[PDB]
């Protein structure tokens, strides 16, 4: 069950990011963001994840303020975790 400030499907930046809670169900191979083979890409490993904002899967997104995504979800934005 997501938070009731998950970011959801008809958010206008999800959509325009292609944003997917689940990283399995999201277009990361077609996108090919540089920094890992695709298939190894979701929020957790991405620089814009917010380890100190929420709680277990549900974190924050510096791209998404005010709200949580899932740790296993993608969007287009991917970026690796570099520092
Ligand atoms: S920018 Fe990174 S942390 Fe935020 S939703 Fe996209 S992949 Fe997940």
């Amino acid at each position: 069950a997501a938070p009731a400030n998950a970011v959801t499907a008809d958010d206008p930046t999800a959509i325009a990011l292609k944003y997917n809670q689940d990283a399995t169900k999201s277009e990361r191979v077609a996108a090919a963001r540089p920094g890992l083979p695709p298939e190894e890409q979701h929020c957790a490993n991405c620089q814009f994840m917010q380890a100190n904002v929420g709680e277990g899967d549900w974190k924050g997104c510096q791209l998404f303020p005010g709200k949580l995504i899932n740790v296993n979800g993608w969007c287009a934005s991917w970026t690796l975790k570099a520092g």
